[PDB]
């Protein structure tokens, strides 16, 4: 299973996740720094005070994306590290570290894949409201013009959002990520909010880096009903439209949030949301999705949106995620059937297992070779018919800080022995690394 000619072969991480030294060289606090820091809120008090060491250790991480031969390196920029306090003053030291990293991937031939914000808003923000406050769309413009200008010369790809779904949702109405609240209006706003600062974003692009191209990330789930019943195939449509690309897509491509996310959330979104509307249709270059799992799903007249999970006995990841690899086929399809986007690239897709270094000095992931490899086929299938899928970023590089899962959860083809910083490459890396050899699948 051969791929086109040009075909992006990518590992990705995210800034809070493997960098450490949250608040080394000038850098301001982020939402990340204080909900890790607050008891409760992150699997055994785990924090990104450390990491991955990243931040120290960033020109070892690279040259091992360059001795695995893989073409794009997809990563995130901490909003503090550059704006300590959000808005205003830049912080030079800043700028170098992601200089040095941009500089040293291309020397190498690596493709940089810029992810704007993946999650570490800074603090400053977060105390003026953060994604809640309509004047985000104007701190996240000046911030994403700071970017532009600084790296636009040499970074010609570039991502405003990661999974805004999960930022919104996860942090502002299930509080389980930063800034952890519980309020389904403030959530609904912070959907609105991320949809209009990533227009900005785009439109200042426009003006600042001439030869780049610009797209943004969402989570998506494989999502198939309980029964043949109409009610739980209607419980998959609002799963889709709310959980997956639609949610942003409608407003993006159509001009309106989905059918059913209205039916269910007009009431939580700012009265003159329309208003926004016109300007939220800002072009795009390309989509990201991210993919990872399917689920089971049947209405339900006593959940919180209609809608429950049903358990199915399918082999699941560490995470408790059932692994659906024709999920990622049927992810690619969709989005073109329903928004056509001139380029697709996935973003994201990778495992959590629970990852043992054998006496042999090895990581034998056989179960992470079979879920690339797997979803690496499906994918391909999607080429063959049609489908602009133009990369695929494996999630991820390195094991790292898995969020409110703390480091329990190893999603890396590189293995970290945080005791020592240690990285050992993984069969699934060295299983990658010829798959990016050979643009695609020997079977
Ligand atoms: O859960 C796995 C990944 O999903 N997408 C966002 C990442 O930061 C996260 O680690």
């Amino acid at each position: 299973k051969k791929f086109p000619e040009g075909f992006l072969w990518g590992v990705a991480t995210a800034s809070y996740q493997i960098e450490g030294s949250p608040l080394a060289d000038g850098a301001g606090m982020s939402i990340w720094h204080t909900f890790s820091h607050t008891p409760g809120n992150v699997k055994n008090g785990d924090t990104g005070d450390v990491a991955c060491d990243h931040y120290n250790r960033w020109k070892e991480d690279i040259e091992i994306i360059e001795k695995l031969g893989v073409k794009a390196y997809r990563f995130s920029i901490s909003w503090p590290r550059i704006l300590p306090e959000g808005t205003g003053r830049v912080n030079q030291k800043g700028l170098d570290f992601y200089n040095r990293i941009i500089d040293t991937l291309l020397e190498k031939g690596i493709t940089p894949f810029v992810t704007i914000y993946h999650w570490d808003l800074p603090f400053a923000l977060q105390l003026k409201g953060g994604w809640a406050n309509r004047e985000i769309a104007d701190w996240f413009a000046e911030y994403s013009r700071v970017l532009f200008e600084n790296f636009g010369d040499r970074v010609k790809n570039w991502i405003t959002l990661n999974e805004p779904w999960v930022v919104a949702i996860v942090g502002h109405l299930y509080g389980v990520h930063a800034p952890g609240m519980r309020d389904i209006y403030v959530a609904f706003r912070a959907v609105h909010n991320l949809l209009r600062a990533h227009a900005r974003a785009v439109k200042v692009f426009r003006e600042t880096v001439k030869d780049g191209k610009i797209g943004i990330v969402f989570n998506n789930g494989y999502f198939e009903p309980a029964s043949e019943k109409e009610e739980d195939i209607r419980a998959v449509r609002f799963m889709h439209q709310f959980n997956n690309y639609p949610l942003f897509l409608n407003p993006i491509y159509r001009g309106d949030y989905p059918e059913l996310v209205l039916e269910f959330a007009r009431e939580y979104l700012p009265e003159n949301y329309k208003d926004d509307m016109s300007e939220i249709q800002e072009k795009i270059d390309f989509v990201g999705l991210n993919y990872y799992s399917g689920h089971l799903v049947k209405f339900d007249p006593d959940a919180p949106a209609k809608v429950s999970f049903v358990e199915r006995d399918l082999p699941k990841t560490a995470m408790g995620w059932e692994i659906v690899p024709e999920g990622i086929y049927w992810i690619l399809k969709k989005v073109k059937e329903e928004y056509n986007p001139p380029e697709v690239y996935i973003t994201e897709n990778g495992a959590a297992f629970d990852d043992v270094v054998s006496e042999d000095g090895r990581v034998h992931d056989q179960n992470r070779i079979d879920y690339l490899k797997a979803h690496i086929g499906q994918a391909w299938k999607a080429i063959q018919e049609g489908v602009p899928l133009k990369g695929y970023f494996v999630w991820s590089l390195l094991d790292n800080f898995e969020w409110a899962e703390g480091y329990s959860k190893r999603f890396g083809i590189v293995y970290v022995d945080y005791s020592t910083q240690k990285r050992i490459v993984k069969d699934s890396g060295y299983w990658y690394s010829n798959v990016v050899k050979n643009n695609g699948l020997e079977d």
